[PDB]
């Protein structure tokens, strides 16, 4: 529920964002609720490139 919900922006494993590598919105509090590739807590790994072998 809202009001008193959102405290994971320091030492926690954030959940990967619904876009994973294509996120488009960007807020100061969204980075704390969803993780992204390139962060020490990213953990989505939903087949985005696969060892760069798409030829
Ligand atoms: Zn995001």
């Amino acid at each position: 529920g809202p009001l008193g919900s959102g405290s994971e922006g320091n030492k926690v494993k954030r959940t990967s964002c619904m876009y994973g590598a294509n996120c488009y919105r960007k807020n100061p509090v969204h980075f704390q609720h969803f993780s992204h590739p390139g962060d020490s807590d990213y953990g989505g790994v939903q087949i985005v490139g696969q060892d760069e072998t798409d030829d």
